[PDB]
């Protein structure tokens, strides 16, 4: 039983991960994913929600205030509070175990050049706080981090699904397709000698493309 | 200029970048080359094994009308080489990206063998981690990439007004207008956080 605030200056862009919750695991009270508007929570007819670096550099920081509002009003001292950034430890597949039995958490979706670094700290000295990165490219904020985040974990709670080395490639039906057959030890009925195959296809591909696992 | 196709059999996923964008991008549901009423994309695997896998007539008919011998065909898969920031830098000038998002077990390998018979592909992984299909994926290397289209270190902690929030002040050499001093002050907190939480990147042995 998970509940996932996310919050962001772009509500549209979650949307349909709302939409695409299984309606079986919503009605059983399985999952829950709310969206916020970080404008919700800023102080002025202009709806700022960020403001100059100190010490200089390009664009914008995130302003504490706002995200202080925002986090004091959504969070509790069970939250697990998700900060996505480039900066961040890097979110795995145990991450994605570790968080998959949380009752809460909050997704706070940065932008420009991040949020305040005393946001973060601050919730910290009163609830979990993990700053993460989903990879090594960058992106213009949060948000699609955050797409990534909430579906790993959401797959792992127990429900909402329904009811090392690369995998190596599959195929189905047809047999034959543009000159290309598939490879026959997968029809020999030899099933040992399949597993057999399909490691060795394993560890080339894996050799090839993901020496670092290795 | 670029041109991105994505081809998804969860077309309404992809709404996320029709907002974000001012390049073209275009959504095709895989089922519009089914031919049958079910509009069956898969099948259970060769060789046994969990799930079903996507069948390649539907995804051998939807590249012949998206794709050209100019195209980079560019297919999410956690079995994938890496896609990094190198690679963005790599597709950002490309004319045109069609982005083929995988459901169950991923799409029969006879697809992308064909395809590189006469168009360049890459198979890339955006992590290590599972998702249920590619289009989250393709999301992630459409922000990545676009942001680059003409026209080391972890970053260290940034901070704005006011300078004292709760009771915790930004570091006091921040507002000392030393561009020296605070360079060196950013290049020490970045080296920390580098050290800590990607090691990797310095070259030392991840935890
Ligand atoms: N890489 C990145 C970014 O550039 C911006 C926000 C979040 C992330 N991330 O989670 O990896
Ligand atoms: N990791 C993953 C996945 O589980 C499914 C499709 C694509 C990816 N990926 O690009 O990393």
């Amino acid at each position: 039983s998970m509940k996932i605030d996310v919050v962001t200056i772009f509500p549209e862009y979650l949307q349909p991960v709302r939409q695409s919750l299984p309606g079986k695991a919503i009605d059983a009270g399985l999952v829950d994913v709310a969206v916020h508007d970080l404008r919700r929570w800023t102080h002025d007819v202009h709806k700022s929600v960020d403001d100059s670096p100190y010490g200089g550099g390009p664009g914008m920081v995130m302003k504490p205030t706002v995200w202080g509002d925002a986090l004091d009003e959504i969070c509790t001292s069970e939250t697990l509070l998700v900060v996505p950034t480039p900066a961040g430890y890097p979110f795995t597949q145990e991450t994605a175990w570790q968080w998959s039995t949380e009752d809460h958490l909050v997704i706070a979706c940065g932008r420009y050049e991040g949020i305040d670094q005393r946001v973060a700290d601050d919730a910290a000295t009163r609830m979990r706080v993990r700053e993460v990165s989903i990879g090594d490219y960058v992106l213009n904020g949060g948000e699609a981090a955050a797409l990534v985040i909430i579906e790993a974990v959401l797959r792992l709670v127990p429900g909402v699904l329904g009811n090392s080395l690369l995998e190596g490639p599959s195929y189905t039906r047809p047999p034959s397709w543009r000159g290309m057959d598939v490879p026959p030890v997968l029809l020999s009925g030899d099933h040992a000698k399949i597993a057999a195959w399909r490691a060795e296809q394993s560890r080339q591909r894996t050799i090839e493309r993901r020496p670092d696992l290795l």
